[PDB]
């Protein structure tokens, strides 16, 4: 509607990477990002071969991202252990910020003040009885990953992937959230590489919804596919979801300076304005914080040199 069926982008250079601070982190990854009156708030995965946890950092101008201080959330009650792939939003019924992420289950922490990285609660889980049978049945050799909540004015939905080609969806009422999530349905299914992980589900000003999912291309590089729908529940119609017409991929991203990555991987659209549980974006002014890496690098996945930049949407349709 106010979305083009073809997409073009401009990318920054790699702005955010690990600090030389003794933690040994290899990759900074999987950002969630919101913008409040000039100030960006970011949460990201820390990745290395010993494990994953979470970091917070903030900055106004993008040029200040590289020197932004890292506030590691293992200093909060959120703590040490496995945590990855965060999502932040204000949950207006509770007047608390939620941070959704994975820990082997689907988890959340809350905090009344986004500026306090020490304030994030120890995790609670959306599935207190463990991994749903449907996921156990279909996961194969995959991993349960990349949790995402979006609500409308009646219901809150929790999406997740299995790195095996399923996208799962559970729901509960707005009034019960975070409790009472249903056993998931398979919301969408494809071969592994075509519907792999890193979903985002957004609302649009015209009342429709946008689904982005990360995929692994025939060249082995990460890219994003897209769909729209009239309902969070689907059905989903292709938007830009092929290699020749991608949402974001090496063939529709132009670099300012060097071409520092071929993969366009796990990211989020910068949500400004309301930063609440409706996950509204402005289709006229899309910017996407994403992860990339030197396309010549290899080795163990967990020690890959992931860095964060942004792509800015060049051909807005409004
Ligand atoms: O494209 C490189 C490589 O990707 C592999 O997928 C990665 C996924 O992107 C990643 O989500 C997953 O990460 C898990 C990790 O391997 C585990 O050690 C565990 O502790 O947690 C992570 C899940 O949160 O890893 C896989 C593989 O490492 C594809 O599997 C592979 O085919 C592909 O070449
Ligand atoms: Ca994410």
């Amino acid at each position: 509607s106010d979305l083009p069926t073809t997409w073009q982008w401009t990318s920054t250079g790699p702005l955010v990477g690990p600090k030389n601070d003794g933690r040994g982190i290899a990759g900074i990854k999987d950002p969630t990002i919101i913008l409040i009156n000039g100030t960006h708030h970011v949460f990201a995965s820390t990745a290395q071969s010993a494990g994953y946890n979470l970091v917070y950092f903030t900055f106004a101008d993008w040029a200040d991202a590289p020197n932004a201080t890292f506030y590691y959330l293992d200093q909060a009650p959120l703590g040490t252990g496995y945590r990855a792939a965060p999502q932040v939003f204000w949950f207006a019924p509770h007047k608390l910020w939620y941070l959704v992420y994975q820990n082997g289950n689907a988890a959340y922490s809350t905090n009344p003040d986004i500026n306090n990285p020490k304030g994030w609660t120890a995790p609670k889980v959306f599935y207190p009885d463990g991994m749903p049978k449907i996921i156990e049945q279909n996961i194969g050799e995959g991993y349960w990953v990349d949790m995402w909540v979006i609500c409308d004015s009646a219901s809150c939905h929790l999406f997740s992937s299995d790195d095996n080609g399923q996208l799962y969806r559970s729901e509960t009422s707005l009034e019960q959230f975070p409790n009472g999530m249903s056993q998931p349905v398979i919301a969408m299914q494809d071969n592994r590489n075509d519907l792999f992980e890193a979903a985002c589900v957004y609302s649009l000003p015209d009342g429709k919804y946008l689904l982005l999912v990360e995929a692994i291309g025939t060249d082995g590089h990460r890219w994003f596919r897209s769909w729209t729908a009239d309902s969070i529940r689907g059905p989903w119609q292709g938007l830009a979801n092929t290699e020749q017409n991608p949402w974001a991929r090496s063939n529709n991203v132009q670099f300012d300076g060097d071409v520092w990555t071929k993969s366009i991987s796990h990211g989020e659209i910068i949500r400004d304005g309301t930063v609440d549980e409706k996950l509204l974006i402005d289709p006229c002014n899309i910017r996407f914080m994403y992860q990339g890496m030197d396309p010549s690098a290899g080795g163990e996945y967990n020690a890959l040199p992931w860095r964060l930049g942004f792509i800015a949407h060049n051909n807005p349709a409004c």
